């Protein structure tokens, strides 16, 4: 897998963000991960979280899996790292998000992230308390 440049538009929720890629805004969905909606518990937190993480970055990149790059709703279907740390690991190791929407062909952090989401569950953070 490569990473791809590109740069923020706007933060939306916990899992979702506005990234402008090959020089066309798209919504990017984080492969593998489920944050609460802003309206559920945990749901705002989630937000700020990834907020506070693409929002500080220097260098947003996105990398696509081996598999579906668009979603059915159009959204882009990827890994997002801000200043080389991965959005999608974070929000799992920090119990903002589950491991989850696990499709074969797009799992190639699958491990990584519920090694993370273990180590969460294990000190009782947010989701998990
Ligand atoms: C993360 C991810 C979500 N989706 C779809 C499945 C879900 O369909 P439904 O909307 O029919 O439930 C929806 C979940 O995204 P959200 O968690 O953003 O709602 O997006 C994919 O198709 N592929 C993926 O990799
Ligand atoms: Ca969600």
């Amino acid at each position: 897998l490569h990473k791809e440049p590109a740069t923020l538009i706007k933060a939306i929720d916990g899992d979702t963000v506005k990234l402008m890629y090959k020089g066309q805004p798209m919504t990017f969905r984080l492969l593998l991960v489920d944050t609460p909606e802003f309206n559920e518990k945990y749901g705002p937190e989630a937000s700020a979280f990834t907020k506070k993480m693409v929002e500080n970055a220097k260098k947003i990149e996105v990398e696509f899996d081996k598999g579906q790059r668009t979603d059915k709703y159009g959204r882009g279907l990827a890994y997002i790292y801000a200043d080389g740390k991965m959005v999608n690991e974070a929000d799992v190791r920090q119990g903002l998000a589950k491991v989850a929407y696990v499709y074969k062909g797009n799992n190639t952090h699958e491990q990584l992230l519920r090694k993370a989401e273990a180590q969460a569950k294990k000190e009782k953070l947010n989701i998990w308390s």
